[PDB]
């Protein structure tokens, strides 16, 4: 059977959309109510968990474990695996942001929903790209995002094992990729990005709960799965 780098890569690009196959119909700026663009928020955060749940799946040795350590990992990184996406794809001084259930919108429909939060997001996106992330070592960033310690685990030893094997996978690409060991310590800086992600995730938690509050429409199950972490 196929490495298990070439498995994550493989399912990051199944999981990733392609250009030709983008959603537009959100692009225009149409006139929408704070309700409307709220509930094009929860869409899009949803549907793209969805997206993410589809990579997760297909990180061999997942569905070895527990369902309810699934459940558990997948929820408490979904907001995560988001934002990481989000910011791995978009570029510097761009007007448009893509999501991983291809919808495009521009930065500026998002800053309405995102609030200021987004420019942390993009922030964090310039931080990925200078450290020049190939798509093997984002593919098992990932997979580190959504295999990681949680309180509450079933199996942690368990996930504790895929997570060795990921790093490990990852620690022989870096070892070997040329343009990689042209860098201080590559591999350190490449791991020392999860932590922000949590934090620029904390920071996410905070905006949506309050448009929980402002509750101008339901929240999706999804979305309150985000805050079981708490």
């Amino acid at each position: 059977a196929i490495s298990l780098i070439t498995a994550l890569v493989r399912s990051h690009v199944d999981t990733t959309p392609d250009p030709s196959c983008l959603d537009y119909s959100h692009y225009e700026e149409q006139s929408m109510s704070e309700a409307d663009k709220v509930q094009q928020f929860y869409q899009l955060l949803t549907s793209s968990v969805d997206v993410i749940k589809q990579f997760a799946e297909k990180i061999p040795g997942y569905f070895d474990l527990l369902p309810e350590d699934q459940e558990l990992l997948f929820q408490s990184a979904s907001l995560e695996l988001f934002v990481l996406r989000l910011a791995y794809r978009a570029r510097i001084d761009d007007t448009k942001l893509i999501f991983c259930n291809g919808t495009v919108l521009h930065r500026t429909q998002c800053l309405r929903s995102f609030g200021e939060w987004l420019n942390d997001i993009m922030e964090f996106s310039r931080s990925l790209h200078n450290l020049e992330i190939d798509i093997s070592a984002f593919a098992c960033l990932c997979a580190l995002t959504l295999i990681t310690e949680r309180h509450g685990l079933r199996e942690p030893k368990k996930v504790e094992q895929l997570q060795m094997k990921i790093i490990g996978s990852l620690r022989d690409h870096v070892t070997y990729n040329a343009e990689a060991q042209k860098k201080q310590h590559y591999f350190s800086r490449l791991l020392g990005k999860l932590p922000e992600l949590r934090s620029l995730s904390v920071q996410g938690l905070q905006r949506i709960f309050y448009l929980k509050l402002e509750d101008l429409v339901p929240a999706p199950a999804l979305i309150e799965n985000m805050f079981v972490t708490t």
